[PDB]
């Protein structure tokens, strides 16, 4: 929940289909495309963490870039109100979870539950739980 | 499957997190902000299909907004490779499968397999 934390978070979960995440320069690019002078290193130093605490414009820019609200960055709660769906994304990019979802999509609720229950058996078994 | 639909297919699949599908108006405005200009009711009739076969450049600026490639409208290869994969959501979203899918993410490589195995063990109990 540093700046660079929630920032990179975006960088790793929000991006167009058939496609990987945006580059820093891809962001910088879009930033000049709406007329915004942010130095490309000024992205890096902030993603690394060399001097956190950026200004609101500096924040609202890249919130509006990813097309989410900058309350994400400020309000610790919206961060959490969001991150659910936001995590949820990097969930469904996972083959395995895909395969599973696919297969178990045709069982009855009753049988799909055993799956859910079987799932639990294995997280416990891994020390996940 | 025609532009008026392919463009309508996009508003209803591609939209940002914690957000509703994209709006035509906010589509026009967002382009304008680039310095890029486009009519409101052109698009409206465009989406109605009351004016098809648009500028090669009209398609581009428009894909650019949705952050996808322009081929989505021309190239059906890229398309089917998408919208059916874009069709993943509603079938794999809010189903109850939601939890099954989101619990299962944490799992290790071997574990997910045991779950794949467990499913056929359950399908078999019906017919497979």
């Amino acid at each position: 929940t540093t700046f660079a934390a929630r920032l990179n978070r975006l960088f790793d979960t929000v991006y167009p289909p058939g496609r990987g995440p945006h580059t820093s320069a891809e962001v910088i690019a879009a930033l000049k495309a709406e007329g915004i002078t942010m130095s490309a290193p000024y992205l890096s130093q902030l993603r690394s963490g060399n001097r956190t605490n950026p200004s609101g414009a500096t924040m609202a820019a890249l919130a509006n870039f990813f097309r989410i609200k900058a309350a994400y960055f400020t309000d610790d709660e919206y961060y959490e109100k969001l991150d659910k769906e936001l995590q949820w994304l990097c969930t469904m990019r996972d083959d395995g979870v895909r395969r599973i979802a696919q297969r178990a999509h045709g069982l009855p609720s009753a049988a799909q539950q055993k799956v859910l229950d079987r799932i639990d058996e294995l997280r416990r078994a891994e020390g996940i739980d």
